[PDB]
RNA sequence: GGAAAUUAGGUGCGCUUGGCGUUUUAGAGCUAGAAAUAGCAAGUUAAAAUAAGGCUAGUCCGUUAUCAACUUGAAAAAGUG
DNA sequence: CAATCTCAGCCAAGCGCACCTAATTTCC
DNA sequence: TGAGATTG
């Protein structure tokens, strides 16, 4: 009889055998291989240790990387077949040199000059043009005929950089305030705006942030404040989102966007509103918004260029040019000996460190303005550094924002130029403009041809795809409904039924009727509450929820039960505030249509269905309207061209033929039809699916994975479910240890930025239109810190009292606990605050007081419009107005610190439960032979602290294995002293509840001081009520537990894992001699083009072999580690002798290749044990068994900050020995199998020099030492503030004649390997 | 233990795109001097590569998951204390 | 050799579906 | 945290 506990990490598996007596069996096993050994003693209590589990995320992001990179070069290739035999007539190795442009002069097959292909030429070129946007602007305007290579160049700049596809349809720049002002004027006759003298091009295109340009603008216009209509519209032609509530005296908040899709239904909505009168208003708004959409990036007037893009650049160009000439001239008069480090030396962050060496363009400003701000005439220079604009190259980090179309505008044009000279150039101007707009629609994806695990897409024809011909080969249609339709849920009720789009008119219905048939009234009179009819759920759905989008229950008692029923009082049940479920696209196309009648006739339900479904299933405007063209005729020109921008997205729960299809055999009613109408019993979904009297139960009957895809296929991190999976074999393997008989039990217990919180703030902060990011800015890297990032997402407001906090003081404030982590487990930023003193809570009993929410709710909404906080945050804040917490809360809250109700954890309890009971009694039930138990950590973390079992993680590995024991000690215990829990932890009145689940684990104590303020006594034996079997010995278990958690041997497993992933670091380093460097293209020798570095290696292999030595070429025998790298694998893989001999090896010993992979173990003397970290490193192999009274001595003296701490206190002043003592311990250790002596005497050195310590602060410094003990690789770390360096072990050579020592998972069954008897 | 709806917040898998960076080459450096160097001039741009590569030859695929040893099997797998 | 110093590809956009958690109404 | 390079 035994039972396993497991506790089950992100890096490791902990797990334990224990008998009925709660003791960790030991056995002796078999041990194979060469040495002495034959046998071993080990303890059935261990850990297996693992690197984390990867998401395929990054996988993911280098293969789109991937893609790009060829689909660019294929751009360009396109380009140049187009030109390839008229090119061959001017220049016929113009391609060949632009291919081989990389290759050093001696390596080159053509002239060194790509362009022209002689140094006249050549540098008359870049004379002429020193950027690509001079060529590009001089192609562009002028008339004369052009070389074909430049026409060349200046196309494939375009097409192979061409900006991106985030603005849907036609651009044509062209540099209307005028007349919107004069609109408004008109529109708003009495008060109207002068904007004479306004210089409305400099005001709202100068560079600052669009918050100020509104105030300068509004500043320019007497009368008119910022917040005015006028001013909320400024911020419309500018690019922001503000509300204009209080400018139309509105009750509800109407924003508006002109770029966002939605523009034209909300100016409809808030027109509805204000009146068509306002027309003119945002129209005018829009045509002004035309002209100086891009002057972000088109700083010149276009009207005196066709390429203002270009001719930016040329600005950029000049301005640098010409502020160069200036900064070089002042500082020659005044500033000579910083002459020399600012313009030549490139390791500074000056001139040349920004132009040649590694100085971005901002760690050049940092660098280069206090010379500024020090010298005399550099105030227009301070400026443009000031708005970024200084001395600016052309290809820089901010190009991300230009639009395609802007770079299509100048391609076109050139065309449109030089068509006129190269007949070729007209008859392909559609086709090159093809190549730099055409984009692979995301819902096609990769055009392969069957050897791709992640494509979809089908073809209509046969042939190779191009962009000219893809909308002819590539079938869209098909495509795009694969995309969704391979992707979305089945009717689990009808697995063979799609899901209904979730915007489905029925499926609404469905929504509708299912909540309305549970609806009760009552009223005087009347003797019982009733149901509502069909004939007064019709009724309701036709007068309030086809008439209104949402339908609130004082709708139904003012306009039906009063309107239709006169009743002046009805109490109704089934809906609170408002009916949920709504019929949102009924009014979304009733505002369409304008036909309220053809909604309603039940003929045109299929119509209106597969319009939804079109509508929802594709995204492109021209694919939906290609697919309702079977419904034009039925509609006016208008109307159709508003049904196609209608989109939806998102899928329902339930599919057609189960709501509305399938019927009911003896009534002929469908699903729908019974929630329409069901005489007085109004059953709603789940009864009538659930009826034995009805046929769709027996219907839905009718209509009805390997282990490791199964855990893979889990909702849960790759990295919790790499532990699941190892857990399922440990299991496996401790079973097999025990004789294939299974155990009574298993328990198991699962354990439990900084860009994103700044956007988060950004975000908020824009949509309060507060100025504290001005007032304090903030780096994403200090909104770490807990306190100050609640200070922004609060504004810089108490949250309990309606004041200012000062950021200078966040110290003295405090972070409190929206519910009382007395109550719920919750630290996050969901449940805290941050507040002058947590006193001004109210009562510490219960949610923030009634009269908090009172003061603090208008500004806790704000908060929550921000998304500054959250719903679920905000729900807990206001939940005083609702009556607090309440008893069942509290009893809840409780039994869920006991109850793991997490869905991961309880399919880890489904895999281990159906692999273990797999046989089925007379009745067909199944047998559960094993008991799958369930805990929360925080069982075992009590227990823990209640019996002095005290962990410290840092002092080795052990506690993973501690801990599942104490997992299935205290799960056999709980389950067998009260098996009426098995219904809670076994898989397969409210202060009761709440007194029951707040003492459960009352039973290990002698003496319970209750919170009642009493103390109750319990015998030194717990026993089971019913069969008086003993649960628990307090004189003798406890002891148990002392002597397992003592034990040193503990069989703690790193696994050992071939590495995966990238070839090598990425970087591209510049040309060396050193042999280091690898090769990035077959024929690119490093020494002449650079190269990488580190190539990783993927496991390393032991070569028994001969080396030719000298220049004789002797062969010299030689036992050797080889790191075989991971872009050698394959290659090593395919044959081992002929890859060796490759790398010089001869007479390889085949039979005694070993393969070995990254933290591959071995034993060398004295007990000391590395792990190989590569093939020329190894990490630390060993573990401190430090004892268990050191353990808890570290434990107490380190949470030095009941009266039981007095008796804690106490033991710390009376083993204030213990201190030297594990230092002796670490020392002795340290000796043994750590060998980093200059460490070690720098750490006795400094433990030396802190004596004179607090034993507090000793204790905490000490915990720290053991970074230099623990297992694996070495780390630096800190004794008080004495750092010590790592000392890594650089060599694997005395490895070669050690003991390697194969493991299987548990550690239990060894293979050992004396390798001194090789070579 | 489940289901539908509402509200909100997360996570995963997949697709399509934009901008940098880096590397080598091209963009005639000048004057003095035998040279070492010194005094100046100049600088903003481009091509090409962006896992080596692969066969299945596609405008495809190439970094996730999974892995002690031994055995009988090329392989999948199965077995061994 | 050792001890010590040094380094590490990054920023951004849009879209689809599927899960999970946590509160509310109604049910099985 | 493996490993390239420089300093001792
Ligand atoms: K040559
Ligand atoms: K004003
Ligand atoms: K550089
Ligand atoms: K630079
Ligand atoms: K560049
Ligand atoms: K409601
Ligand atoms: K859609
Ligand atoms: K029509
Ligand atoms: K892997
Ligand atoms: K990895
Ligand atoms: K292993
Ligand atoms: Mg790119
Ligand atoms: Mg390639
Ligand atoms: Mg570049």
């Amino acid at each position: 009889k035994y039972s396993i506990g497991l506790a089950i990490g992100t890096n490791s598996v902990g797990w334990a055998v224990i008998t009925d007596e709660y003791k960790v069996p030991s056995k002796k096993f078999k041990v194979l291989g060469n040495t002495d050994r034959h046998s071993i003693k080990k303890n059935l209590i261990g850990a297996l240790l693992f690197d984390s589990g990867e998401t395929a995320e990054a996988t993911r992001l280098k293969r789109t990387a991937r893609r790009r990179y060829t689909r660019r070069k294929n751009r360009i290739l396109y380009l140049q077949e187009i030109f390839s035999n008229e090119m061959a007539k001017v220049d016929d190795s113009f391609f060949h040199r632009l291919e081989e442009s990389f290759l050093v002069e001696e390596d080159k097959k053509h002239e060194r000059h790509p362009i022209f292909g002689n140094i006249v030429d050549e540098v008359a070129y870049h004379e002429k043009y020193p950027t690509i946007y001079h060529l590009r602007k001089k192609l562009v305007d002028s008339t004369d005929k052009a070389d074909l290579r430049l026409i060349y160049l200046a196309l494939a700049h375009m097409i192979k950089f061409r900006g991106h596809f985030l603005i849907e349809g036609d651009l044509n720049p062209d540099n209307l305030f005028i007349q919107l002002v004069q609109t408004y004027n008109q529109l708003f006759e009495e008060n109207p705006i002068n904007a004479s003298g306004v210089d409305a091009k400099a005001i709202l295109s100068a560079r600052l942030s669009k918050s100020r340009r509104l105030e300068n603008l509004i500043a320019q216009l007497p009368g008119e404040k910022k917040n005015g209509l006028f001013g909320n519209l400024i911020a419309l032609s500018l690019g922001l989102t503000p509300n204009f509530k209080s400018n139309f005296d509105l009750a509800e908040d109407a924003k508006l966007q002109l770029s966002k899709d939605t523009y034209d239904d909300d100016l409809d909505n808030l027109l509805a509103q204000i009146g068509d009168q306002y027309a003119d208003l945002f129209l005018a708004a829009k045509n002004l918004s035309d002209a100086i959409l891009l002057s972000d990036i088109l700083r010149v007037n276009t009207e005196i260029t066709k390429a203002p893009l270009s001719a930016s650049m040329i600005k950029r160009y000049d301005e640098h040019h010409q502020d160069l000439t200036l900064l070089k001239a002042l500082v020659r008069q005044q500033l000579p000996e910083k002459y020399k480090e600012i313009f030549f030396d490139q390791s500074k962050n000056g001139y040349a460190g920004y132009i040649d060496g590694g100085a971005s363009q901002e760690e050049f400003y940092k660098f280069i303005k206090p010379i500024l701000e020090k010298m005399d005439g550099t105030e227009e220079l301070l400026v443009k550094l000031n708005r970024e604009d200084l001395l600016r190259k052309q290809r820089t980090f901010d190009n991300g924002s230009i639009p395609h179309q802007i770079h299509l505008g100048e391609l076109h044009a050139i065309l449109r130029r030089q068509e006129d000279f190269y007949p070729f150039l007209k008859d392909n101007r559609e086709k090159i403009e093809k190549i730099l707009t055409f984009r692979i629609p995301y819902y096609v994806g990769p055009l392969a041809r069957g050897n791709s695990r992640f494509a979809w897409m089908t073809r209509k024809s046969e042939e190779t795809i191009t962009p000219w011909n893809f909308e002819e080969v590539v079938d869209k249609g098909a495509s795009a409904q694969s995309f969704i339709e391979r992707m979305t849920n089945f009717d689990k009720n009808l697995p063979n039924e799609k899901v209904l789009p979730k915007h489905s008119l029925l499926y609404e219905y469905f929504t509708v009727y299912n909540e309305l048939t549970k609806v009760k009234y009552v009223t005087e009179g009347m003797r019982k509450p009733a149901f509502l009819s069909g004939e007064q759920k019709k009724a309701i759905v036709d007068l309030l929820f086809k008439t209104n989008r949402k339908v609130t229950v004082k709708q139904l008692k003012e306009d039906y039960f009063k309107k239709i029923e006169e009743f002046d009082s009805v109490e109704i049940s089934g809906v609170e505030d408002r009916f949920n479920a709504s019929l949102g696209t009924y009014h979304d196309l009733l505002k369409i249509i304008k036909d309220k009648d053809f909604l309603d006739n039940e003929e045109n339900e299929d119509i209106l269905e597969d319009i939804v479904l079109t509508l929802t299933l594709f995204e492109d405007r021209e694919m939906i309207e290609e697919r309702l063209k079977t419904y034009a005729h039925l509609f006016d020109d208008k109307v159709m061209k508003q049904l196609k921008r209608r989109r939806y997205t998102g899928w329902g729960r339930l599919s057609r033929k189960l709501i509305n299809g399938i019927r009911d055999k003896q009534s002929g009613k469908t699903i729908l039809d019974f929630l329409k109408s069901d005489g007085f019993a109004n059953r709603n979904f789940m009864q009538l699916i659930h009826d034995d009297s009805l046929t769709f139960k027996e219907d839905i009957q009718k209509a009805q994975d390997s282990l490791h895809e199964h855990i893979a296929n889990l909702a849960g991190s790759p990295a919790i479910k790499k532990g699941i999976l190892q857990t399922v074999k440990v299991v496996d393997e401790l079973v097999k240890v025990m004789g294939r008989h299974k155990p009574e039990n298993i328990v198991i217990e699962m354990a439990r930025n900084s860009r994103e919180r700044m956007k988060r703030i950004e975000e908020g902060i824009k949509e309060l239109g507060s100025q504290i990011l001005k007032e304090h800015p903030v780096e994403n890297t200090q909104l770490q810190n807990e306190k100050l990032y609640l200070y922004y997402l609060q504004n810089g407001r108490d949250m309990y009292v309606d004041q200012e906090l000062d950021i200078n003081r966040l110290s003295d404030y405090d972070v409190d606990a929206i519910v009382p982590q007395s109550f719920l487990k919750d630290d996050s930023i969901d449940n805290k605050v941050l507040t002058r003193s947590d006193k001004n809570r109210g009562k510490s009993d219960n949610v923030p007081s009634e009269e908090v929410v009172k003061k603090m709710k208008n500004y806790w909404r704000q908060l929550l419009n921000a998304k500054l906080i959250t719903q679920r945050k905000f729900d807990n804040l206001t939940k005083a107005e609702r009556g607090g917490l309440s008893e069942l809360d509290k009893a809840g809250f409780i039994k869920r610190q006991l109850v793991e109700t997490r869905q991961i954890t309880k399919h880890v309890a489904q895999i281990l439960d159906s692999r273990m009971n797999t046989k089925y009694d007379e009745n067909d039930k199944l047998i559960r032979e094993v008991k799958v138990i369930t805990l929360k950590s925080k069982l075992v973390s009590d227990f823990r602290k209640d019996f002095q079992f005290y962990k410290v993680r840092e002092i080795n590995n052990y506690h993973h294995a501690h801990d599942a024991y104490l997992n299935a000690v205290v799960g056999t215990a709980l389950i067998k002293k009260y098996p009426k829990l098995e219904s809670e932890f076994v898989y397969g009145k409210a202060t009761a509840k709440y007194f029951f689940y707040s003492n459960i684990m009352n039973f290990f104590k002698t003496e319970i001081t209750l919170a009642n303020g009493e103390i109750r006594k319990r015998p030194l034996i717990e026993t089971n009520g019913e069969t008086g079997e003993i649960v628990w010995d307090k004189g003798r278990d406890f002891a148990t537990v002392r002597k397992v958690l003592s034990m040193p041997q503990v069989n703690i497993v790193k696994k050992t894992e071939v590495q995966t992933g990238g070839f090598s670091k990425e970087s591209i380093l510049p040309k060396r001699n050193s042999d280091k460097l690898i090769a990035r293209k077959k024929d690119w020798d490093p020494k002449k083009y650079g190269g990488f570095v580190s190539p990783t290696v993927a496991y390393s292999v032991l070569v028994v072999a001969k080396v030719e030595k000298g220049k004789s070429k002797k062969l010299k025998s030689v036992k050797e580690l080889l790191g075989i790298t991971i872009m050698e694998r394959s290659s090593f893989e395919k044959n081992p002798i002929d890859f060796l001999e490759a790398k010089g090896y001869k007479e390889v010993k085949k039979d005694l290749i070993i393969k070995l992979p990254k933290y591959s173990l071995f034993e060398l003397e004295n007990g000391r044990k590395r792990m190989l970290a590569s093939a020329g490193e190894l990490q630390k192999g060993n573990e401190l068994a430090l004892p268990s009274k050191y353990v808890n001595f570290l434990y107490l003296a380190s949470h030095y900050e009941p009266e039981d701490n007095e008796q804690k206190q106490l033991f710390v002043e009376q083993h204030k020995h213990y201190l030297d003592e594990i230092i002796e311990q670490i020392s002795e250790f340290s000796k043994r199998v750590i060998l980093a002596d200059a460490n070690l005497d720098k750490v006795l050195s400094a433990y030396n020099k802190h004596r004179d310590k607090p034993i507090r602060e000793q204790a905490e410094n000490i915990i720290h030492l053991f970074t230099l003990t623990n297992l694996g690789a070495p780390a630096a770390f800190k004794y008080f503030d004495t750092t010590i360096d790592r000392k890594q072990y650089r060599s694997t050579k005395e490895v070669l004649d050690a003991t390697l020592i194969h493991q299987s998972i548990t550690g239990l069954y060894e293979t050992r390997i004396d390798l001194s008897q090789l070579g």
